[PDB]
C-alpha cells in the first residue's frame, strides 16, 4: 500500500557547489543539514512539496575526499533513477528565471501523452532536471 | 518556484520482469502505458499519490533490444539520483507482506534524524527502495 514518495535521494560529487545550485539558485527551503563524519558524507534535505529531497555529498575540502564516479550518460544511461520532474506553473518562465540564474536550459518541449509544457535542464553532476507543467 | 515533485523518471533492464515487480507485486496504479520503438521503447507510467513514477524500459523479446548498463552499486554510487522511499503506515506489516511476496527486505532500522522505523527493498535492477514511517 505505498501512498506517497516521502523522499527521493541523491548524490553530489561536489557538495558546496551543490548546495549553491538546489539551495541559492533553486531556492529549496533547507529542512536540515547533518555532518555523517564517519560516512564521509553529508546529508542536505530539503522540501518540495510534500516530499523531501535528500542530497548526499563530500565537500572537496574534507581529509577524506573521494569523488563519486561519474553518472553514465552516453551511449546508453544505467538502470536506476534517471531524472527528476518538478511541477511548475509556468514553464516559460521559470526557464527564463534559470537562465537569468546562468543556468542553461533546454528548449521547451511538450508532454508526449499530455501535450503539457516542459523544459530539461541539468545539475552540476549533469543529473537530468526537469519543469514540467 | 518549484512547487512539488511532477514525476520520477527510472530504467529498468527487462521491462516485463519490472513491470511484474511494480505493477503486481508493489501493486502501483498504471496510468499510461506507450511503446514508441527506439524513441522511448516502453514508457510506463504509474501514480503514486500526487507523482508519477515513468518505468522506461524495453522488452528482452524487442527485436532492438539492447541492455542498459548495470547500476553502480560498490564501492561508490555515482553522482545523480540514488533511491527512493514511499510513505507506509506500518513498515513492520508492509516489510512483512513483501517478503512474503518474495521480495527480500533488509531488517527494520530507525531514521536517524528522526527515530521514525524504516526498510530498504530492492527493485530487479537493485534500485534502492524505501519504506517509511
Ligand atoms: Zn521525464
Amino acid at each position: 500500500k505505498l501512498k506517497a514518495v516521502h523522499h527521493v535521494a541523491l548524490i553530489v560529487s561536489d557538495y558546496d557547489k551543490s548546495y549553491e545550485f538546489y539551495v541559492n539558485q533553486l531556492g529549496f527551503e533547507v529542512i536540515r543539514e547533518n555532518h555523517r563524519p564517519k560516512r564521509h558524507d553529508y546529508k542536505l534535505d530539503l522540501k518540495c512539496g510534500d516530499i523531501e529531497l535528500e542530497i548526499f555529498g563530500n565537500k572537496l575540502t574534507d581529509s577524506n575526499y573521494c569523488a563519486p564516479p561519474e553518472r553514465i550518460s552516453w551511449p546508453r544511461e544505467a538502470c536506476g533513477l534517471r531524472h527528476l520532474a518538478f511541477y511548475v506553473e509556468d514553464v516559460e518562465a521559470s526557464r527564463q528565471e534559470l537562465i537569468a540564474l546562468g543556468i542553461r536550459v533546454e528548449e521547451v518541449r511538450y508532454d508526449d501523452y499530455t501535450g503539457k509544457k516542459m523544459a530539461f535542464f541539468f545539475d552540476p553532476d549533469g543529473l537530468p532536471l526537469e519543469l514540467h507543467e
